[PDB]
């Protein structure tokens, strides 16, 4: 989903 800390951690499409 993408480079993130908590982005791996949880499936969350933000960026």
């Amino acid at each position: 989903c993408c480079s993130n800390p908590a982005c791996q951690v949880q499936h969350s499409d933000l960026c």
